[PDB]
C-alpha cells in the first residue's frame, strides 16, 4: 500500500510542491492508431502500438494558501511558459516533465475556502527516475 | 488557509462588490497549441506554450439583493459594454480586468429566494497587483 | 433579501400571472463576439462587447391549475404568436418583453400532480421599468 | 389543483387508456425561427413566431399489464401506422392528435416488474376540445 | 400485474435462457420520417409513419454463471453470426428474432461478482407468437 | 455463482497479475454493419453480422502498490508496445490477447490512496482457452 | 395555567370532537429559508423569514370509542378528502383549518384497549378566531 | 370504550383468527402529495388530497401456538401469495383486504416463549363492512 | 453557581418574557469548515475557523398560560416575521438577536396541562451586552 | 403454547445445536415490489406479491461455552462457506437452509460472561419439514 | 486508578480551567482508509493506516458559573478564533492543541441550574507532554 | 461456561493486556455479496459467500490506569501504525491480528473515574491459534 500523501507535484523556480494539493492526478494517454487490415484471424481489430502519440495531463486541486510556488504558477500562466514539472509516484519515483499551465481557476464561496483547481498537460518528452 | 469570504468580485461605476455573492469562481484557460513534430524523444507530445491564447471567466452566484452595483450589471448588459472588473484573491491581490457580462439570469421559486447567476468572460489584458 | 414569491411572470390577454408557478427563471445571454487580434498585451483574449446579440429565456415550472391565463398559453402556442410577456424582479421591476412560447409540456404520474414546464425565449427588444 | 391520475393517454381500436400508465408526459415544441436583423432597439434578438414548426411528443411509462390496448400498440408498431391518439388534460380537455409509436421498450429485472416505456411523437395537426 | 421473472431472453443451440439475467430490456425504435409540407392545419409537424425503419435492441445484465448458453454467446461473438434470439413477454408471448451480439463485456471487482452486460440489436424481421 | 476475485488480468515479462486490481472489466464490441435493403418483411432493420469489426477493451482500476508487473506497464507505455495480455474468466478461462496500454493515470489525494486506472484496448486477434 | 382537557380537535359532518382524545398535539413548522450572503457582520447566518412555507400537523391519540365523529374519520380516509378541521387552544381560540387524514391506525392488545393514533397534516391556509 | 380483545386479524383457508395475537395494529398511510404553488394566502403549504396513494399495514405479535391458521401463514410465505385478510374493528366492522405476508419471524429464548411477530402490508383495494 | 430561573427569553411588542418557560436552551453552532491540506505535521485535520457560518437556536418549553407575549408569538408565526428576541444569560447578560419562530406546537392530554414547545433559530447577527 | 427451549438452530459437521443459545430469532423478509398503476379502485397501493425476493436471517445470542459446534462456526467464518443450517420451530418443524455466518462477535466484561451474538442470513432456497 | 477530577480542559487568555466542568470527554478519530485489493490471504479487509486523517473532539458539560475563562469562550465564539486548548490526562499529561469552539449552548429550567454543554473539535496538530 | 475475565486484548511493545479493560468486544463482519439471479427455486435470495470481504473490530472500555501498555496506545495513535494486536477467546485461543487504533477517547466526570473507550478495527489478515 502507498500513502496518497506521498505523490507530489512540484514546480521549478530546484523543486517545491504547491500548497493546496488536495487531490492530484497525472493522466497518460495514447490515441490508439487503428491499423485494421481486411485480413485478421477472427475479424479482430489490429493496432499498431508505437505509432501513437502519447501524452500526460496533471489535474491538481487544492485550497489557496499563498506560497511562492503558488505565485509561481500565476507567473507561469501570465508569462506563458512550458517549464519543467515533476510528479513523484511514491515508490516508482519522479516524472520530471515539461508541462504547460493549461487552465487554472480560483474559486470561493460565501462560507467555504479559497479553493483552486490546476490543470496541466504534457509539453515534451517525459522521464522516470526509478 | 484563506477565507472564501475574502475573494471578491467588484464592478465599476471606483469599485464595489455585488450584493449576493454566494459562490464565485474566476477561471483561466489556454487552448494548448499542440506542436507535435515527427521527432520526439519517446513519441511524446510537444507543446509550444506562449503561442496559446489565454482567457479568464467569472461565474458569480448569489441571491438578488437590490443594490446599485446590482442595477449596474443590468445596465452593463442592456447597454452592452466591456468595463473594468476586479477580483480579489485573498493574499495574492486583485486582478483588475476588462470583462463582459456574457450571460446573467434571475431565478425564483415558490418557496425560495430571488437568486441569480452571473457569468462573465475575459475581454482584454488582465493584471495583478500582488 | 428578496422573497422568491415576488418575482412573477405574467401573460397578456392587461397582465396576469399564471397559476402553477413553482419555479421560474429568466435567463439572459450574449454570445461573446471574440475579437482576438495578434497583438494583446499578454496574449490575452480581447472581446468587442456591444457587437454581440443578446437574448432572454424564461423557464417556468408549475402544477396545472386551470386558469384563463393557463388556457391563454395554449392558445398562444396553437395560434403561434409572439405577444408581450412581463417578468417582475422584486425590487428592480418588470421586464415587459415580447417572447414566444417555444416549448411547453404537460406531465402527470400515477400518484402525483398534473405538472407543467413552460419554456420561453426572447423575441424582441426588452425593457426595464425600475 | 388537479390530480395526476386524471390526465390520460388513450389509443383507438373509440378510445381506451393503456394499462400501465405510471408516468406520462405530453411535450410540445417549437424551433424558434430566429429573425435577427441588424437593427434592433438594444441589439436584442428578434423572433418571428408563427413561422416555426410545432410538435408534440408523448412519453408514457408503465408496468406491463396485458390488455387489448396494450396489444394494440404492438400491432401499431409492427404494422407501422399513424393513428389517432388522445390525451386528456384534467380541466382543459383532450388533445386528439395523430401520433406515431416512435420507440417502445419492454423491460424486466430479476426481482421487479415487467415494465415499459412508450415514446410517441406528433404526426399531424392536433386539436383541443376545451 | 406481471412478474419480471417471467420475461426471458434465450439463445439457440431449441431455446434456453442465459444464466445471469439480472436485468433485461428489449427496446424498439423508429426514426420518425418527418414529412413536413408547407401546408399543415396549424403549422403542425406531419409524419409519414410506415416509411420509417424499425429496430429492436436487447440489453441483458447478469452475473457470470458458467452455462452452455453462456459459452454459446462467446462462440456467437467470436464466430460472428446473426442467429435467432427469442424474448418472452409474460402474457404477450415470444418475439423470436434474428439479432447480433453487438457488444458484450465481462466485469469483476475485488469484492463483488463476475458480472456481465450483454447488448444486442435487431438483425432481421421479428415476430410475435401471441 | 463466480467470485469476482477470480477474474484476473495479467501482463507478460510468463504471466503475472498486477497489484492493485480493485475493479477490472473486459469489454467487447462490434459496430453492427447495417445492411438495410428496401425489402424487409415488416420494414425491419436487417444486419449482416460477420462483416463487423470486433474489439476488446480492458479497464483496470486499483491502488498503486509497487510491483515489477506495475513497473512493466510503465515500461510498456513509454516504450510503446503491443504485448500479449491475458484475462481469466473464472470458469470460462483465459483470453490471451495482444492489447495496448491506451491510457493509464495515477491519482492521489490529501487523505486517500495512491490509486490508478489502467485502460487497455484490443490490438490483435484474441483467443479462448476454455 | 390552562387545562389540557380544554384544547380539542374536532371534525365536520358543524363541529364535534372525537371520542378517544387521550393526547393531541398541533405542530407548526417552517423550513427556514437560509439566505446566507458572503457579507454578514460576524459571519452569522442570515435568514429571510416570510419566504418559508409554513405547515401544521395534528397527532391525536385515543381509545377507540365508537362515535359518528369516529366513523367520519374512516369515511374521510377511504373517501379521501381534505375537509375543515378545528382545534381549540384554551384561551387563544380555534384554528379552523383544512387538513387531511394522513395516517390513522387502530391497535389492540390481549389485555388492553382498542386504541388509536390519528395523524393529520395541514392542507391549506389556517385561521385564528382569538 | 372497546375491548382490545375484540379487534381480530384473520386468515383465509372462510376466516379464522391466528393463535398468538398478543398485539396487533392495522396502520394506514398516505404520502401527502404536496402541491405548494407560489400563491397561498399566508404562505401556507397547500395539499391536493385525493392524489395520494393510500396504504395499510398490519403488525401482529403473538406467542407460537400451533394452529392450522398459523401453518397457513407459513404456506402463504413460502408459496408467496396475496390472499384476502380481514381485520375487525370492534364496533366499526371488518376491513377484508388483500395483503401480503411481508416479514414474519419466530423467536425463542432460554427461558421464555416461542414468540412471533407477523408484519403485513396492503396489496390491493380495501373494504369496510360497517 | 447560577440559578436556572435567571436565564430568560423574551419577545418584543420593549421586552417581556413568555409565560410558560419550563425549559429553555439557546444553542450555538458552527459547521467547521474543514481545510485539510495534504501536508499536516502528523496527518492531523486542519480547520480554518472564521470561515464557518455561525448560528443560534432557541428551544423553549412551557405550559400554556395565556399572556400577550404568548399571543404575540402566534401573531409572529402567522404574520411571519423575524423580530428581535433577547435571551439573558444570568451573569453574562442578554443576547438581543433577530430570530424566527421556526416551529411551535401546542399539546394537551386527557389529564395533564396545555403545554407547548417553542423552537427558534437565528436570523441575523447577534449581540452581547456583558 | 410452545416452549422457547424447543426452537433450536443447529450446524452441520449431521446436525447439532450450538452451546450458548440464550436468544435466537429467525427472521424472514420480502421487499414488497410496489406495482402502483394509475388506476386503483380507491387510489389504493397495489402490490404484485410473488415477484419480491424473499430472505431469512438468524440472530443467535448466547454465552461462550466451548463446543465443537462452537469451534465449527469459527471455522465456517474464517474458511468462508455457506453450509446448511437448520432451525426447528417447535410444532412446525425444521427449516434446513443454506446460510452464511455474516457477523459473529465475542464479548466479555470485567464481571460477567464470555458472551456472543451470532448473526446469520439466508444464502439459498429454504425448506420446511412439517 | 485515576480520579476523574484530575483530567481538565483549559483555555488560554497562560492556561486556566473552566468553571462548570461536570463531564468532559476528549475523543480522537481516524476515518480508516480502506485499501482492499483483490488479493488478501483470506479475503480479509486490508487497511493502510497512516494515510488516514486524524482528529480530536472535546465535549465539556457543566453548570454556568461566571468566570473570566467562561466569558473567554463566549469571546472565542463571537470573535471566531482557533486558539490553543489544553486537556490534561491524569498521569499521561496535557495535550495542548489548537481547537475551535464548534457549538456551545446554555440551558436552564424552571427548577434546575444554568447549565451548559461546550463542544469542541480539533483545528490543528496536537501534542503530548508525557 | 467461560469467565468474561478470561478474554483479553493485548498490545505489542511480546504481548501485554491493557489496564482498564472493563468491557471488550471483538466483532467480525461480512458484507453479504448478494447474487440474486432471476432463477431461484422459490424466489429466494441467493448469496455467494466467499466473495465477501471480512472484517474485525475491537471495542475496549475501561478505566484509565496508567500503564506502559496504555501509553503505548497513545503512541500508536499519534505515530499512526497498524501493529499486531491479539485477543484471547477463553477456550478457543488467541486471534493475533494487525489492527489500527481507529478512535480512542478519554473521559472523566466531576465525581467518577478517568474512563476510556478504545475502538479498533481490522487492518490485515487474522489468525487463530486453537
Amino acid at each position: 500500500a502507498q500513502n496518497g500523501k506521498d505523490l507530489l507535484i512540484k514546480l521549478d523556480l530546484q523543486f517545491e510542491t504547491i500548497a493546496g494539493l488536495r487531490a492530484t492526478r497525472i493522466s497518460f494517454n495514447a490515441e490508439t492508431v487503428d491499423v485494421t487490415s481486411l485480413e485478421s484471424q477472427g475479424g479482430w481489430r489490429e493496432l499498431l502500438g508505437g505509432a501513437g502519440v502519447r501524452s500526460a495531463s496533471i489535474s491538481g486541486a487544492g485550497v489557496f494558501k499563498d506560497a511562492d510556488t503558488d505565485e509561481r504558477a500565476r507567473q507561469i500562466f501570465f508569462d506563458g511558459e512550458v517549464p519543467e514539472f515533476q510528479v513523484i509516484i511514491p515508490d516508482f519515483g519522479i516524472v520530471q516533465g515539461p508541462f504547460m499551465i493549461t487552465s487554472i481557476d480560483y474559486a470561493g464561496s460565501h462560507n467555504g475556502e479559497a479553493s483552486y483547481e490546476l490543470a496541466m498537460a504534457s509539453a515534451g518528452a517525459l522521464s522516470f527516475t526509478a
